[PDB]
């Protein structure tokens, strides 16, 4: 695996939603997709996940989905976190059908990890913090105009 690059299509993910039903990354329709890899075992009070959710609630009508890719190999703790932290509204998925190698394909070590993708799943931001999203989207859109 070569490391991921700006301007390349993010690798597809064949992950499943909270009902166990396939929701492929490439099948998501959204002006921007936030690809977000996370792990409930990082703690019940982990900060990035619910704060991104709060951000998403405020910005989603702009045409933004979060493909919230939980990296765990069991359902129980993932679902418990979704319920208790009340983050069920976005696209929660897990690799329940074993199609994703998070280390080879996406280089996931420490979690959480965030990518911003455009409408065609091209990588436009790599591993930036949720707190830099608003500014990243402003500058990105200005950059489309200039040229």
């Amino acid at each position: 695996n070569a490391p991921l690059l700006l301007g390349k299509k993010a690798p597809n993910l064949y992950m499943t939603d909270t009902t166990g039903t396939y929701r492929y990354l490439y099948d998501v329709q959204a002006k921007y997709t936030i690809l977000f890899f996370w792990d409930s075992q990082c703690g019940h009070c982990q900060q990035e996940t619910p704060k991104l959710y709060d951000w998403w609630l405020k910005n989603r009508a702009k045409g933004i989905q979060v493909y919230a890719a939980n990296i765990e190999r069991k359902d129980e703790e993932w679902l418990k976190f979704i319920r208790s932290k009340k983050i069920g509204g976005w696209l929660n998925v897990r690799d329940s059908k074993n199609h994703t190698d998070f280390k080879i394909t996406y280089d996931i070590y420490a979690t959480p990890v965030l990518y911003v993708l455009d409408k065609n799943k091209v990588i436009i931001a790599k591993r930036i913090g949720y707190e830099n999203l608003d500014d990243f989207l402003v500058q990105y859109e200005k950059s489309l105009k200039t040229k």
